[PDB]
This record gives structure tokens, C-alpha cells and sequence, in this order.
């Protein structure tokens, strides 16, 4: 086929060492007209580019930027026609376009259907761009309402279906019988008494494995691109893993509170001993993100030089801690071997997965110059796409388990720094550690208690 002139359609240039690089092919590196084509490629469905491309194009592209190309890449001009058919245009008759009835099946149609399957996937899957940016969404639909053609009519529909879905679904069922609910001390209704010790570990686990499953799974893969969770535009670009990763900041420091702040030596003991009780249920959930919450509590430095709290620890629970600090040893060897066998549900611990993003960020280039050619390096933004993935294949299967609405507002409200700063805070506990134990020269005061309920734990067993 004779694809349309450079002068009046730019995704129609050869392919060259100049403009696209590969490694169906699989895309290395290229310019941003060289992706778009490759986007909307005519002689095959591309799923898993276009996956790929969706997820990680912000790192190259505004999204703005983005709809434009595709609108552009959409009005492909047609040929001129022959000099028979335009004299028969002139006088009212049918022309016969046979050339341009053929460059219309063989190029235009799937080309624009290639582009309305790209703009399903954008709304489908990415739709938090248009929420972001209500003049996208505007423009999004001013194009699509525009398309006219019969074989197009059913790909208007359902990106309009999906569109009026996602305005729907912005204003807000087990398979199985979930367990009961257990209580400690705290009885139903009395929000007034909740507490570490007062509440129930087993239902403590259980809200806060809910709790942190609903934040994981609410973080798009797109949060993990191009590292915009450090940047200036953390808070438009990374909301969810953000609120992902100040509740884990939150949860941890309140184990270290809970524990400083406890200055009898018994209480402190019966304390460190819940919350290894509540992290022996985390493993049962396969909640690695709490798991991991606790030894982060543990191994920091105001709770993990508390020798003598530590010294009344049993050996039952000082072996499970130890297997759950194995897990963070050797860059996380074992906790990924231990997650890549674990049936769903399970919420996984996102900080490994950053860490070996930011290192392919840091260790692969933007851009790829062929001739003295800048093109956008696409292998960098897959290998990043495929380490979201491996997050992601958890974000869809849900916990069997009872929601307690009063617990879990409970541990949403959970304020441990209270009003002062986070490194304010941290030199805080570090004091409070000193002064409930003091380093090897001083002796070891005594304290007065400080709860007045019993410190006896009910158990990990659950009852029924
Ligand atoms: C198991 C355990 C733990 C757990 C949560 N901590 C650890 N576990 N294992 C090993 C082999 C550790 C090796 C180094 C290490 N870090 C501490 C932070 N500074 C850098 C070195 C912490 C380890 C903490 C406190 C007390 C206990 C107890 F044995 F008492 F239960």
C-alpha cells in the first residue's frame, strides 16, 4: 500500500535506526511518533504494548500530549482522487475509488479501530487521568461523539458505556462464611476502651489486614513509574501508594509508642508480647505488609536495645520473630519466595519493589541516541511495568473476613506523632528509651504501672 506523504501525516515515515529500535516484535526504544504507530499498528493487535505503553507513558508523555497524538494518528488523510472519478463527482455520479477504497480497508479502518481500542483501554484501566484533568475527559469524549462509520458505532458505545461507569463508581459479598469476630476485653460498642492491650489480637490483626489490603489494593501501577512518588507531584501522581506507605509509617510508630511509653518493665513485656502475637496472625493471613510492620517496630532503634524486655520474651515467641526478620534478610530473598507460593489473598510489603524500581531507574537511561538521535529507552519503562506486575497479580482476590467498623476507624485515626514532627517524634521514643532503660554504666529504675485491666493475652487461637 501507498501510505499517505510525510507532509501531511507524520506516522506514516519507514522505519529506521533513526526512529525505532527492537530487541510480533517487541519494541527496544523509539521516538515518541515511533511508539504511537507501534501503538495503533494496522497488521496486528498489539495487547501487551498497549498494556505496557498505558502504564508507564507518563514518564515520557503528559497525558494531554497523548490524546493529541492519538487524535492526530486517527484523521489519516485520504488520497486524492483520480481524474475519472473526480469528473464523475462532478457531474453527481458514484466515483469508483478502487485504490482508495482499498487504502480505507487495508489501512484507515484498522488504524482508527487500533485508536478507539487504545482509548477503551486508557478508560477502562487509566481513567484517573480524566479524573485528574476534567478538560481530558472532555476532549476524550468530544472525539469519540464526533466518530462517524458503521463498523465504528460499536466501539463509540462501549467507551461511552465505560465512561458513564467510572462517573457512576465515584460516588461510593463473601463466597465463603467469615469467621467470628473475637473480643478481649473491650466489649462491642465501647470505642471509648480500645487499646493494644484491651482489644483482642486475633481481631487486631484482622481490621488492619483489612485495612491494609484495601490500601494496596487501591495503588495503579502507574504510581510506581518514573519514581513521581518522590517527586514534587507525589501527592497528584502517587495518592494511594502514599497513603500506602504513611500507614505503614503511622501503624509502626505507634508499636514503638505503645512500647516506650509502657515504662513498668512487666507491662513493657506483656506489650512487645501482644504485638508479636498480633504479627503471628499476620502470617497466617499471609499480610506481609504487617508482618513486616512489626519487625520494622522491633529492629528500630528505640525498641530493639530494650535488653531487658527482650530477656522475658519466651523462646516460642522469639523464634517467631526471628523467622519474620529472615524474611527482610538477603534483600528480601525469603520473603518473596515465600509470597511467589502463597495462594491469595495476601497483601505483599511494597518496599522491596521500590527499591528494585528505583535501582532500574537510576541504572537505565531516558533516552537511547542512535546517529545522534534521542529516543525514548522503552525497554527501561517495560522492566518497570513487569516489576509492578508481580505487586499487582494480588490486587483483585479479597480477605474472607468480617469488617468491625468500629476497630477499623480505630486504627484509621491512629495518630502517634499527635501534632510534632516525624524526626521531632523519633528523637522522642529515643529519649523514652533511655530513660526506661538506661544504657550499661546506669542502673535500672523501677516504674509505676500504668494499665489497671489485665495484661493476660487471650490467645491467637481462635474460638469456635
Ligand atoms: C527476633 C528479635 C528481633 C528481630 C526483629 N531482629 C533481628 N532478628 N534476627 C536477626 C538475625 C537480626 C539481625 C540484625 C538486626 N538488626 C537490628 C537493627 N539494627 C541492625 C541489625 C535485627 C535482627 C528484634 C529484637 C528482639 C528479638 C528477640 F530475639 F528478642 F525476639
Amino acid at each position: 500500500m501507498r501510505l499517505p506523504s510525510a507532509d501531511v501525516y507524520r506516522f506514516a515515515e519507514p522505519d529506521s535506526e533513526e526512529n525505532i529500535i527492537f530487541e510480533i516484535p517487541i519494541i527496544k526504544a523509539g521516538t515518541v511518533i515511533k511508539l504511537i504507530e507501534r501503538l495503533t499498528y494496522h497488521m496486528y493487535a498489539d495487547p501487551n504494548f498497549v498494556r505496557t505503553f498505558l502504564t508507564t507513558y507518563r514518564s515520557f508523555c503528559k497525558p494531554q500530549e497523548l490524546l493529541s497524538l492519538i487524535i492526530e494518528r486517527f484523521e489519516i488523510p485520504e488520497p486524492e482522487p483520480t481524474e475519472a472519478d473526480r469528473i464523475a463527482i462532478e457531474n453527481g455520479d458514484q466515483p469508483l475509488s478502487a485504490e482508495l477504497k482499498r487504502f480505507r480497508k487495508e489501512y484507515i479502518q484498522p488504524v482508527q479501530l487500533r485508536v478507539l481500542n487504545v482509548c477503551r483501554h486508557w478508560v477502562e484501566h487509566h481513567f484517573y487521568d480524566f479524573e485528574r484533568d476534567a478538560y481530558l475527559l472532555q476532549r476524550m469524549e468530544e472525539f469519540i461523539g464526533t466518530v462517524r462509520g458503521k463498523a465504528m458505532k460499536k466501539w463509540v458505545e462501549s467507551i461511552t458505556k465505560i465512561i458513564q461507569r467510572k462517573k457512576i463508581a465515584r460516588d461510593n459479598t463473601f463466597q465463603s462464611s467469615p469467621p467470628t469476630v473475637e473480643w478481649h476485653i473491650s466489649r462491642p460498642g465501647h470505642i471509648e476502651t480500645f487499646d493494644l492491650l484491651t482489644l483482642h489480637p486475633i481481631e487486631i490483626a484482622r481490621q488492619l489486614t483489612l485495612l491494609e489490603s484495601d490500601l494496596y489494593r487501591a495503588v495503579q501501577p502507574s504510581e510506581l513509574v518514573g519514581s513521581v512518588w518522590t517527586k514534587e507531584d507525589k501527592e497528584i501522581n502517587s495518592p494511594n501508594l502514599l497513603k500506602m506507605i504513611r500507614h505503614t509509617t503511622n501503624l509502626t510508630l505507634w508499636f514503638e509508642k505503645c512500647i516506650v511509653e509502657t515504662e513498668n518493665l512487666e507491662e513493657r513485656v506483656a506489650v512487645v508480647s501482644r504485638i508479636i502475637e498480633i504479627l503471628q496472625v499476620f502470617q497466617e493471613l499471609n499480610n506481609f505488609n504487617g508482618v513486616l510492620e512489626v519487625v520494622s517496630a522491633m529492629n528500630s532503634s528505640p525498641v530493639y536495645r530494650l535488653d531487658h524486655t527482650f530477656e522475658q520474651i519466651p523462646s516460642r515467641q522469639k523464634k517467631i520473630l526471628e523467622e519474620a526478620h529472615e524474611l527482610s534478610e538477603d534483600h528480601y530473598k525469603k520473603y518473596l519466595a515465600k509470597l511467589r507460593s502463597i495462594n491469595p489473598p495476601c497483601v505483599p510489603f511494597f518496599g522491596i519493589y521500590l527499591t528494585n524500581i528505583l535501582k532500574t531507574e537510576e541504572g537505565n537511561p531516558e533516552v537511547l541516541k542512535r546517529h545522534g538521535k534521542e529516543l525514548i529507552n522503552f525497554s527501561k519503562r517495560r522492566k518497570v511495568a513487569e516489576i509492578t506486575g508481580e505487586i499487582q497479580q494480588y490486587q483483585n482476590q479479597p480477605y474472607c473476613l468480617r469488617v468491625e467498623s468500629d476497630i477499623k476507624r480505630f486504627f484509621e485515626n491512629l495518630n502517634p506523632m499527635g501534632n510534632s514532627m516525624e524526626k521531632e517524634f523519633t528523637d522522642y521514643l529515643f529519649n523514652k528509651s533511655l530513660e526506661i532503660e538506661p544504657r550499661n554504666p546506669k542502673p535500672l529504675p523501677r516504674f509505676p504501672k500504668k494499665y489497671s485491666y489485665p495484661l493476660k493475652s487471650p490467645g491467637v487461637r481462635p474460638s469456635n
